[PDB]
């Protein structure tokens, strides 16, 4: 009896997960997602519908991205690799809307991060590839697909990049937080 | 044109699953699972209420398990190597009671079995090592859980194994398929 640890972030609605890992001589067991244990630590019912899985090299990023409408809360983790993992507040009543916050999630430390409906998301992948996986409380709507550039100067995130960093096309043409639709 | 494609098993309630994979210069995107679809393909609602991740040896076999109250449908996926992943039905009123299929499953393939509630399941690993992947239809029960024997004689079951697997000690244990729990 060591257990799941949970831990609300500096924008608090944003979830820090730990599982509890069981080894033995096989290898290893864990639990990387329990709705009752999930829904204790968030306080409210969650919902999941969609899974995704990427692959990345190193220096890849991807984001900023929300869906305006069909908002998705996203559970996310790493099963290969290490990648920074942030999460933006967009909702324009937050007391941090605008603030972002931002942790190191890795397939060893099997740290995984709750980001709720009215935030942007974004990771970069610090190892030589990373594999990311995360579930979604509503579907891709790629016609309310939003981006915000990851370099945008107002929210000032400090991505670990020592390098340019590889972006798709959508995400290189990513708006300006001034200019970004935003949640109520 | 390219989209998930599902096919129905032997034992035609037992479904393989493949995703369709976008790649592109960062690596690649695809939905391990979307409700709709899978709902779809099914024929009838699921809701999956945990996930589990396992990470094992080179011939490691876990197996054959079920659980007689609380039943667990589980969706299975390889994240990491190869497995040989097998769905036992013990449903005693089944024109398929006492059969079996068995397919393999890979990170690189990104095949996934569909196995309903009332069958039994176990897999092998063929690699290094294979991390696996499942989603269930109900919580972990372990006063419900039940084990029938991976070699039992009367399910033959063709283990693409060489030598002796390595087994947990629970495994080691399992019943005779003649003396199990079975369902209705
Ligand atoms: C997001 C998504 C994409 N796709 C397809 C569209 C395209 O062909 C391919 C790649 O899409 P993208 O370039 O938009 O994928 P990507 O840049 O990996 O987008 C993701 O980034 C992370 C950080 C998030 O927060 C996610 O919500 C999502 O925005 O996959 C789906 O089929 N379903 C989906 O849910
Ligand atoms: C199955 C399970 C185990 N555990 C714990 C108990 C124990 O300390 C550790 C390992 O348990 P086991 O040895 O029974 O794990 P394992 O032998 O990997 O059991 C699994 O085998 C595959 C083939 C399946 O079909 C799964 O549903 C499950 O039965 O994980 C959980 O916390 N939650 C779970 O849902």
């Amino acid at each position: 009896s060591m257990s799941m640890k949970a831990t609300r972030l500096a924008i608090p609605d944003v979830i820090l997960f730990e599982p509890r890992v069981f080894g033995d001589d096989r290898g290893f067991f864990f639990e990387s997602y329990n709705q009752r244990a999930f829904e204790e630590a968030c306080g409210h019912p969650v919902s999941f519908v969609q899974d995704n899985h990427s692959r990345s090299a190193r220096g890849v990023l991807r984001g900023l991205h929300y869906q305006i409408r069909q908002a998705q809360g996203k559970l996310v983790r790493a099963t290969l690799g290490e990648v920074f993992d942030v999460a933006v507040d967009l909702r324009r009543g937050s007391p941090t809307f605008g603030q972002w916050v931002g942790e190191r999630l890795s397939a060893e430390n099997k740290r995984q991060m709750w980001i709720p409906a009215g935030f942007a998301h974004g990771f970069v992948v610090l190892s030589e590839y990373a594999e990311f996986l995360y579930k979604t409380t509503d579907f891709w709507a790629p016609e309310h697909e939003r981006c915000i550039v990851w370099n945008d100067p107002e929210l000032k995130i400090d991505w670990p990049l020592q390098d340019a960093p590889l972006l798709s096309e959508k995400d290189r043409q990513g708006k300006a937080f001034a200019d970004a639709d935003c949640f109520p």
